[PDB]
Formats: C-alpha cells, structure tokens, sequence
C-alpha cells in the first residue's frame, strides 16, 4: 500500500518507459523498491549495452524482471548490427542476455520499408515484443519527414507485427520530430496524430517534465510516454494523479 | 573530522533544505554518510510521498532520523488533501509514518487567511513543526502577489506560529518568486525584503547553483536555502566555505 | 567480456578524467562495476574533499584504486592551501588520504609562473602524478588569457614536469576557455591549439554531451576529456565508438 493511501483515485494510467543510460547494477535493485510499480519498460539506451560488462547487463534485466518490466536495448544497437550484416548475431545475444523486447529503428542509417518490415516480423518469430521508433537522429534528415509520412509509418509498423510504435524525440527532447529547438511541444502537428492513429499504440518520447506535462493534458494520464529519466518516474506518477503543481485539478 | 581539517574556518552556516523527489531507501543511508552533516531538513516534494510504498517512506524517514533531520511532505500534498475535507487524516498519517513536520502551503489552490491561520495551529497543536510557503504555482497567480504582498504573510504566518516561512521557487527556479524567466534573481525584489522581515526565519527555494551564489554573496553563508538538490549539498557547503570558484574570497 | 562483443572494433581511446562532486561511498564501489573500466583519472571537484569526513574520502579512493583509477583534489583547493601559506600541510595530508595525483591551477587566485613552476616541482619531488590547469573561474580575467596565453603556459607546465595540462571550462562548460556562452566550442580558437601543442598531453574540460561530441569529431575518439558527469562515463564511450546517435558512422 501507498502512504496517504485514503487520497489515491483509480485512474487509466499509461505506460511509463525509462531510459537507462547506464545504471549501476545494486542502484537499480535498490531504486526498484521506489518506483519499479510505475516502470512498465525500460531501454538500455543507443549502444550501451555493448560497452558494459555481460554479466552486469544480465544481471541488470533480471532485477528489472524482478519487478515484472521488460527490457530492450536501444534501436540505435539493432542498427549498427544490422548495417554489418550482424542482425542474426544481435537477435541470438538478445535472447541469451534475456531482453524480452526489441527496438526497431531507422534514425541514424537508410532501412527499406521491405527491409523494416522483414525485420520485426524476424524480431517477432523469435519471440520478442517489438517497439518501433519513427523519426531520425539528425534534424537535417528529420525535417524531411512530414506528419503524415510519421502516420503512414506508424501504421506499416503495426501492420508488420509492430507492439507499439514509439515517436522520437531523442533524450534532449528538443529540434526532432514532435518538438522545436526550444523543446515546446509543436500542437498542430499533435493534434493531426491524435486524428489519425490508434493513440494507445503509440508511445510519444518526453524527456523533459513540460513535455509530460502537455502530453497529459492534451491525451490524458492514459498516455503512453518514453525516455523518462530514471529519477523522474514518481515525478510522472505525481502528474498523472494531479500531485504536482505542474497538473493540480487538472487531470 | 573533515580530510583537510586544517584549512577549516569556523562560520556561520545557515539552512540547507533538500528536495527529495523520490531517492531510494538505501541509497539514503549511504549518501547521508557523505553529506548528512550539511543537510537540516529535507522535503518529499510535493505528493510524492503519496505514491511510495508506506514501508519505504517510513524506512526513508527513520535513515533522516540517524543524521538528526526532520522530513515534511511538500506543501502541494497537504493542499490536495485539505481541498478533500481530508486535512485531519492528512495529519494522522503525517504522525504515523514519522514525519516531523509538516509544510502549509497554497501555490495550487484558494486558502483565505483564516482558513491558513487555523491550519497552521492545528499542525502546530499536533506536535508537528511547521513551514509555510509564499507563492503560487502559476506564473499568471504568482504574479498578482507583490513583494509587498509576500511580507505581509510571511508575517502573517509566523504570528500563526509557523516555525519557518518558504519563499517559493519551484524545482526549476525560473519564473516564479523571486526570480525571472532565465532564473535570475530579481535584485530590488530582494532588498525590500532584507529591509522589512526576519531572514532568519525565511528560507529561500534556490535550486540553481547561480540563485545559491547570488544568495550567499548577499545574505552572507548563514542565509537559509531549500531545494537543494540532493546531489548538490557538498557543493553548496563548499560554496559557503569560499572553496568553489564562485566564491572564492568573497565570504 | 561486454555485451555484444561481436560488434567491437578496437580503437585508441582518449582519457576519460570524471568530476566526482561528493558521490556517496557504496554507490562508488557499485558504479565502477559498470563504468570503471572506461575512467582514468577522478577529481573531487573543487574543495568538496575539505567539507567530507576524512574516512569517507580514504574509502573512496580506495574504491576508485580498486579499478586503476587515479584520484585528485581539485585545483581550487590547492589554491586556497597555497595562499594560506599551507602548501606542504596540503601536500602532507594528500598523500596520508591516498591521492596519488594533484591539480595546480590558478583560476581563483594569482600566482606567478615562478611560484606556479615551484609548487609543480614541489608536488612532483613528492611522488604525485600533476595535472594542471589553464584558464580563470570568472568571466572578467578569463577573457585577459588570449589562445597564444594558453598554449604558451601549456608547454611552461610541462617543462615544469606536469603530466597533463587541463584546458579549464568548468562543471558548467559556459563562457569559459574555448565555450562561448551559450557551451559552443570556439572553433577557431581550438585550430590553433590543434596545430601548436602536443594534443595527447592536453585534456579538454567537456561536462556538456555537446561538447564531447565536438571534440570527438574534431581530433577522433583518442581525445582526452575531462569533467565528464559520473552518469555520462557510459555515453562517452559509446560516442567514441559510433554507438550513439551524434556520431554514428562518423567516427
């Protein structure tokens, strides 16, 4: 039970997804204990995974296991594997290090839509829950796509096997995809999303406490949202359940 | 003793007040062993306090307890909860989990002066030591309460019997109080109120290190702060000491 | 052995110097398990070494030793010791906490190239590894340090005997040495540096993501950085090795 458990009021609560860029293996087991309830997954950002030792990464998603939250290493890795010809390779140690997810992304090389699609469908025959990312590294080649390219690609994501689909935003939250050099969330180019696809599907990353904050008024606290920094998973609880000032008698 | 013991010159050294967002229990225990020394109370911002497991958050309190430091639950939680009609189950489980004060407060919601008096009593009659906090959450409320304003209620509160008097900041220390919209301390703001209340009795938000210079170069390293950020407590005892560059020589 | 193995590519990899400003003891001994293998050296920033207990600062080192890394007090320390007239007690109680390296700057205090040439001497006679640092703290007498200043003091330390020399930007890496105000490397001032020092003795001060990635693309992933934050030991690796977004493919 909660302390001040009489104020709780049940609510639709979305998905809350940290990004880890490199926690110590007992911080993480200790850290659980606070806020592993309100962690659904996590990911062990880009490539971090291959520069930490193999038994502190094993070690690691079993203390997340421990609280029932699944974790994949970043799509920036899956990329890298898959421009040497090494996604079998990737794929066989994801399994062995006991990832229960993948990321799926195309932010920092050219994949094919054919080449996108026949890589979740291989992610998902061997077992994985599949989270795909729209949206590229670099604001030169983010700028070229257009809303409704991101709309088309979250759809042939989902169509291909796809479990969620996440929207970018990288861990500064500002100059890519949804938000502008100052981080503000871009309404218009929200509101043409929240028209056209299944919302509940998609998983908007928001690194920065205003970008949550206009995510859950505008969706609600049932939004699904990513790239949370680890020490701000009991903030995002608190503005979903109108307990800080941020969303006070407004959610 | 402290390694370089000789180099120490004994000072005036006021309040160090840290926002706890959320630490986890462990860690608590060993980073007090650091930096337990310098920190006299420490805040579980907001409703915080509210979405932690009611065992950890006694375990948290009792590790504060071993450095001698009382723990308030932030003033937006005891705001939610008198909204509720639920001020007095507030209190009961504030006394239950160990906290040894409480904050009033009124950023998120209308509380009159009466209402605010006799909230302060009531928390006072009930053994808990009391901070008030003078501010809004808002900036378009914020603004409305001049420094004038802000005097009369410090004033106000201590008459009440608060213990301290909080001059609101927020987490981010941008727009709000007593300073602008890049964080800058408003100077004028300021000297009004060096000339017109106890600053003994008033802690100042400084969450930014440059707000905690500004205020140390001002009032001198006996001035009170809070939300310190956790990991900022050693720099701001350094900072007080004249062993960072910022105050090099100056205190 | 690290995760994903099979996608190394081995390389020569730049120092990594981390800013330690008072990190707790068991999360130290907890922290290297994940990213001890990529520090060189630590400093304990500024005079933070001065306000924590003498017991706590010979087990960190320790635990720091455990995995090869050298540890250091910071430069302002050493400035306010010397300017005591306790230059020896420092280096006294140095070497019984176990630092095996020091930091000699005048970034908050004057000191002739004499003075500056003797405590570098004094300090290596002593058995200390030396860094030392370029550049002022404040904006007003950093500005008076053209680049032909800093790169003739650069080789006056090493003639002096020091191991490194540190090219000073600050914990905040703001309008300070080669950043501009708002953290952007001063390009043509860097090309200076490039083409009139030995690079592999220098070691850049880069506490901003930003800044690292400049540096890296500039003079490769065999850079030598410094102030690089506890929990971004992970992220520069990655970035020396292409494994996050900023420089994938590009290095």
């Amino acid at each position: 039970m909660k302390a001040f458990e009489f104020l709780y009021e049940d609510f639709q609560r979305g998905l809350t997804v940290v990004l880890d860029k490199g926690l110590p293996p007992k911080f993480v087991e200790d850290y659980l204990k606070v806020c592993g309830d309100y962690i659904d997954f996590v990911k062990f950002g880009w490539g971090t995974s291959a520069v930490i030792d193999r038994d502190v990464v094993k070690e690691k998603i079993n203390y997340y296991k421990d609280w029932g939250i699944k974790v994949y290493p970043g799509g920036t890795l899956f990329e890298y594997a898959y421009s040497k010809g090494k996604f079998d390779e990737f794929l066989n140690e994801c399994e062995k290090l006991g990832f229960e997810a993948v990321e799926i992304s195309d932010g920092s090389s050219d994949i094919s839509l054919e080449e996108r699609n026949n890589a979740i469908k291989r992610a998902k025959d061997n077992g994985f829950m599949v989270l795909t990312e729209v949206g590229k590294k670099m604001p030169d080649k983010d700028k070229q796509l257009t809303i409704d390219d991101r709309i088309k690609l979250i759809n042939f994501d989902l169509d291909a096997g796809a479990d969620y689909v996440i929207i970018e935003g990288r861990e500064s939250g500002k100059g890519k995809g949804l938000f502008d050099k100052e981080g503000k969330v871009k309404e218009n180019e929200l509101d043409v999303l929240a028209k056209n696809v299944d919302i509940n599907k998609v998983i908007f990353e928001a690194p920065q406490k205003s970008q949550q904050v206009a995510f859950i008024l505008k969706f609600g606290s049932s939004v699904n949202l990513a790239n949370i920094a680890f020490d701000e998973v009991i903030s995002l609880e608190t503005l979903r359940r109108g307990l800080r000032g941020d969303t006070f008698g407004k959610v």
